[PDB]
């Protein structure tokens, strides 16, 4: 039983603390997890307790080992944390620990304050648990908890996998796995069809009706928490709130949720799904072609003098450059010029901030039932997924309350305030918010699509 995947977005260290595929493709296991309803439960923890709110008591499993078969012990955990905290800023701001002591299957970490979030990120797949002294580049095949041991990478290209027998929670139902990148989504969905590949993601909405005509295939839609929208580059000077409200307003997110994602999402608002019961989302913006020029002027942009945007976009959300075609004719209308520039790897590019004026792109907005974690991340100077670096001092204060406010309804009103306040900046235009479509053969059974928009492969995961 050899299952075949293809996944957008290449990678290139396969460390878990660089990307959570790791996580998707069952190799490794954050100490947390969230479950099909989306709910914080513990993983690879027997226990835990908080008798101070400077204080996380962890009691783990003692039934779990590591693939190579080293036991998972609080020493193991402890230094997977630090060593994840140390190589990466997205680990280091998520937990904000200021120390580990452990002895036996007991940990116990500690913060200088209250940290209410502390935990749920521990869920987080960039936290997943690998073994620190195993005798291989973390970086292409980190040894995880998980049920299938990464044997091979060929970099930004294809992952082996095979069977950990031994595996905690139940024997893994397929003897292999391989995973390959494809960025083009059409691609992905002709692999399919051509049993190429078994398992696929990030599914064309143009291609949904296609494989549920075949009966060899069947597809899942989950609504989930993913977000597509204009990123702005702050960076740059020229990106004034002028020029992003100007074309927060050439974008009609009624019509590209209508016809470019036909159905399968809601125009947004907020970074987070107004499915959620306790946001309250900013107005909706409708598109209004004579308002953008209106405030292109302000900036001095007329027909004979347009602004120019670089806009950059990719393959890997399939709809993305679906949009871009239509901001880049709509946006002509509004004196602006836009010229779009496609890329294989999004984040290699989007590093250089010379580089680019604005981009398509996608967030996992709430991922575990709070939104900290994208605040945090995404609004903070040198947060780790900020990649057009805004900052506004006073989101900053609103956001550092909320890191430490422990009343869950408190937490809620904070966090309105601050959609209420960065709305005014527009930060970023969110666009809709899409659901994740997976297909696979009928024969492939029990994977995950759950609305976290991580997991994938799991021990039950099999072919029949
Ligand atoms: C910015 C981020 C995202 O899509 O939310 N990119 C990576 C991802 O898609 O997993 C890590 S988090
Ligand atoms: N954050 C973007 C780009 C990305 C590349 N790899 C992971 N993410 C997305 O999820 O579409
Ligand atoms: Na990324
Ligand atoms: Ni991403």
């Amino acid at each position: 039983k050899d299952l075949n995947i293809s996944l957008p977005l290449k990678t290139k260290s396969i460390a878990p603390y660089e990307t959570d595929v790791p996580v998707k493709i069952g190799a490794a296991e954050s100490l947390f997890k969230t479950n099909d309803q989306g709910k914080i439960e513990k993983a690879l923890v027997k226990s835990y307790h908080q008798p101070n709110d400077t204080t996380l008591d962890i009691e783990l499993k003692d039934n779990i080992k590591f693939q190579n078969g080293q036991k998972l012990t609080a020493e193991k955990v402890k230094s997977s944390l630090e060593n994840s905290m140390k190589k990466s800023d997205l680990v280091k701001y998520s937990l904000p620990i200021s120390s580990i002591t452990a002895k036996g299957q007991k940990l116990t970490i500690k913060t200088n304050s209250a940290y209410p979030e502390l935990v749920s990120e521990l869920a987080n797949p960039f936290m997943a648990i690998y073994d620190t002294d195993a005798k291989s580049d973390v970086n292409q095949t980190p040894v995880g908890t998980g049920p299938y041991q990464i044997k091979d990478y060929k970099q930004s290209r294809k992952i082996s996998l095979s069977n950990f027998k031994d595996y905690w929670q139940g024997k893994p139902k397929l003897d292999h796995i391989t995973v390959t990148y494809q960025e083009d989504g059409n691609n992905r969905v002709r692999n399919l069809e051509s049993q190429k590949d078994d398992l696929i993601t990030d599914v064309p909405v143009n291609k949904v009706q296609d494989i549920e005509n075949n009966q060899n295939l069947k597809v899942s839609k989950e609504s989930g928490f993913r977000t597509s929208l204009l990123m702005y580059n702050h960076t740059n000077k020229k990106m004034t709130k002028s020029v992003r409200e100007a074309l927060d307003h050439i974008i009609d997110r009624q019509g590209i949720a209508d016809h470019i994602y036909q159905g399968y999402a809601k125009p947004a608002t907020s970074p987070f799904n107004d499915k959620i019961p306790y946001i309250k989302e900013p107005k909706l913006t409708k598109q209004n072609i004579e308002q953008a020029k209106m405030l292109l002027a302000k900036d001095g942009y007329t027909k004979e003098h347009p602004l120019k945007i670089k806009l950059i976009t990719y393959d890997g959300r399939p709809e993305l450059s679906k949009i871009a075609q239509v901001l880049q004719s709509d946006a002509k209308k509004a004196n602006i010029e836009i010229d779009i520039k496609s890329v294989d790897d999004i984040e290699g590019y989007l590093k250089d901030r010379s580089a680019w004026d604005a981009t398509m792109y996608s967030f996992g907005t709430i991922p575990r039932g709070d939104t900290g974690y994208f605040f945090n991340q995404a609004y903070k100077k040198d947060g780790a997924i900020n990649k057009g670096d805004y900052n506004n001092s006073n989101v900053d204060d609103l956001i550092n309350q909320l890191n430490h406010t422990v009343d869950v309804k408190e937490r809620h009103n904070i966090s309105n305030d601050i959609i209420k306040l960065s709305s005014r900046d527009v930060p970023n235009s969110y666009i809709a918010y899409n659901d994740q479509i997976v297909a696979a053969n009928s024969k492939v059974k029990n994977y995950k699509v759950t609305p976290e928009g991580i997991y994938l492969i799991d021990y039950r995961t099999t072919i029949e």
